[PDB]
C-alpha cells in the first residue's frame, strides 16, 4: 500500500532487536553498525560532537552532527 513512514528502523546489536527507542549507525561506510542511543550511553562509545552553526532564513540555524563508532569499532585502526 502507500505507506508514508519509511523509517528504516535498524538493528541494534546491543539488542538483537531494532524498536524500542531510537537508533543510530555507526560511522565508516564498510560497516555501518547500528544501535541504540541508550547503548551508547550505557558503553561510553567514542562519539565526536561537531555543530555546526548558520544563519540560513535570516536567522540562526543549528545542527549538530555527531560522529560515532560502535564500541567494537574503535579497537580497529588502533589509534
Ligand atoms: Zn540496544
Ligand atoms: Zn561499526
Amino acid at each position: 500500500m502507500n505507506i508514508p513512514p519509511a523509517r528504516w528502523k535498524l538493528t541494534c546489536y546491543l539488542c538483537k532487536q531494532k524498536g524500542v527507542g531510537a537508533s543510530i549507525q555507526c560511522h565508516k561506510a564498510n560497516c555501518y553498525t547500528a544501535f541504540h542511543v541508550t547503548c551508547a550511553q550505557k558503553a561510553g562509545l567514542y562519539m565526536k560532537m561537531e555543530p555546526v552553526k548558520e544563519l540560513t532564513g535570516g536567522g540562526t540555524t543549528f545542527s549538530v552532527r555527531k560522529t560515532a563508532y560502535c564500541d567494537v569499532h574503535t579497537p580497529p585502526g588502533s589509534t
